[PDB]
């Protein structure tokens, strides 16, 4: 599916969407980005809990 970029994605921004998991708009990122703000995988980020998963998300300015 179609990602966006994080220079596009804010932690509170209504930018249009490709209508995804609204709950992990964060996971809206690259492979590469994403993990390169939150320094983990999808299969490593989504690993920890949620409520760690909700941390990092606005930790790196993605929620």
């Amino acid at each position: 599916l179609p990602a966006h970029p994080y220079d596009r994605l804010k932690t509170t921004s209504t930018d249009p969407v490709s209508d995804i998991d609204v709950t992990r708009r964060e996971a809206y990122l690259s492979s590469e980005e994403f993990k390169e703000k939150f320094g983990m995988t999808k299969e490593a980020f989504y690993k920890l809990p949620k409520w760690k998963q909700n941390k990092f998300k606005m930790a790196v300015q993605l929620f």
